């Protein structure tokens, strides 16, 4: 599929989805309208671990890059692995003005060796 990736703009209301690839559509089911404006934390559901969700709260918040791989949820409820990959991006003023959170599906690392 093409790149899945979401960019955020932090300088709304809970860093709300701006802009979504097509390959993100593809991979989760949803259309774009369903997508633009919402917080990326829509995939998680109910096997989404809680502890990977707070390094993803502390990565934010402290404005670093992370990647975690995390359960997450298509549109008809089909899960999948996520390896998401989170960067802040700063202009050249120093700012934040963007995160970008790239999208691979699998389960690259076996779950017992997360845990
Ligand atoms: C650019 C960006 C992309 C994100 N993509 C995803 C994603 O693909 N799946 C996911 O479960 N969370 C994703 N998140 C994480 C959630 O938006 C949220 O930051 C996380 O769940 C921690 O905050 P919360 O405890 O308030 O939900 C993304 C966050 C950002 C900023
Ligand atoms: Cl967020
Ligand atoms: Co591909
Ligand atoms: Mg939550």
């Amino acid at each position: 599929m093409e790149k899945s990736f979401v960019i955020t703009d932090p300088r709304l209301p809970d860093n709300p989805i701006i802009f979504a690839s097509d390959g993100f559509l593809e991979l989760t089911e949803y259309s774009r309208e369903e997508i633009l404006g919402r917080n990326g934390r829509f995939l998680q559901g109910p096997e989404t671990d809680q502890a990977t969700v707070q390094k993803i709260r502390d990565a934010i918040r402290d404005q670093r890059e992370i990647t975690v791989q995390l359960i997450n949820y298509t549109k008809s409820g089909k899960k999948f692995w996520n390896l998401l990959h989170l960067q802040p991006m700063r202009d050249q003023k120093g700012e934040l003005q963007y995160f970008i959170g790239v999208q691979l599906d699998g389960e690259f690392i076996p779950n017992p060796l997360l845990g």
